[PDB]
């Protein structure tokens, strides 16, 4: 890419693309999707630390880090083969 344009600058390294993880897939479905989208990690949600409510100013890092989406499952499975204990 270069070789000699720049002489190097502040620091030397410019970071590759970090995250992995938001800037793509899912979306916010409430205000914006294929750009800048902090999703919830405790549930599924999908908003930005701007687009919750008067008042979603504090960033962790990354996405925002989960509201109270309130998804208490009650039809989930999981490998509910058998009936061992004793609750339909
Ligand atoms: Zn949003
Ligand atoms: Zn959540």
């Amino acid at each position: 890419m270069r070789g000699s344009h720049h002489h190097h600058h502040h620091g030397s390294d410019i970071i590759d693309e970090f995250g992995t993880l938001d800037d793509s897939a899912t979306i916010c479905r409430v205000c914006q999707k294929p750009g800048d989208l902090v999703m919830c990690n405790q549930c599924e949600f999908c908003f930005h630390l701007d687009c919750h409510l008067p008042a979603l100013q504090d960033v962790p890092g990354e996405e925002w880090s989960c509201s109270l989406c309130h998804v208490l499952p009650d039809l989930k499975e999981e490998d509910v083969d058998l009936q061992a204990c004793k609750l339909n």
